[PDB]
């Protein structure tokens, strides 16, 4: 009964984004990356696509720390920081990254990204569409293949 959502890959890096709100485990994390065919992030991957695009009012999971960079934030978060800030969390759950080696190293909004076997689990997920804005879901024309080769001959002698 959950959904996840995949926004556009800056570098290859990328947040996964759920049915509602971010609650992602960090147990769950590396899973979850690797469930698309990507692994989890760094310490320098994510200040490094600070200079990007990746403007995030909400820290994530990495391959061993909390990170939050910030680029054009609002008076929302914290007095309006800016740059890379790490914290832990020691809060619930929250986000996670991933970063995938098969897309460009520049931002990827299209198709080729998906799962690393192409598989259907107990979790609905959805990418971002080629305009690379607004992802589909539950949309037309989603239908597996699946034909079958039913061989009944027949004949007839006199």
């Amino acid at each position: 009964q959950i959904d996840l959502n995949i926004t556009c890959r800056f570098a290859g890096v990328f947040h996964v984004e759920k049915n509602g709100r971010y609650s992602i485990s960090r147990t769950e994390a590396a899973d979850l990356c690797k469930a698309f065919n990507s692994t989890l992030p760094t310490m320098a991957q994510m200040e490094k696509a600070l200079s990007i695009g990746f403007e995030t009012c909400r820290y994530g999971f990495i391959e061993g720390h909390v990170v939050i960079p910030r680029i054009h934030p609002n008076s929302i978060c914290a007095a309006n920081n800016t740059g890379v800030y790490i914290l832990t969390s020691n809060t619930s759950q929250y986000d996670t990254y991933c970063f995938n080696a098969s897309a460009p190293p520049e931002e990827d909004c299209t198709s080729v990204t998906d799962l690393p076997n192409a598989f259907d689990g107990p979790i609905t997920i959805t990418i971002v569409n080629r305009d690379g804005t607004r992802y589909v879901q539950k949309g037309e024309y989603r239908t597996n293949p699946e034909d079958i080769y039913p061989s009944n001959p027949t004949d007839d002698d006199v």
